[PDB]
């Protein structure tokens, strides 16, 4: 389950919302 493609896996606000979430 991904966001979007930001960078990485934990990205507190950004790379954070359905990556690591």
């Amino acid at each position: 389950r991904i966001h979007m493609v930001y960078s990485k896996r934990s990205g507190k606000p950004r790379g954070y919302a359905f990556i690591e979430y």
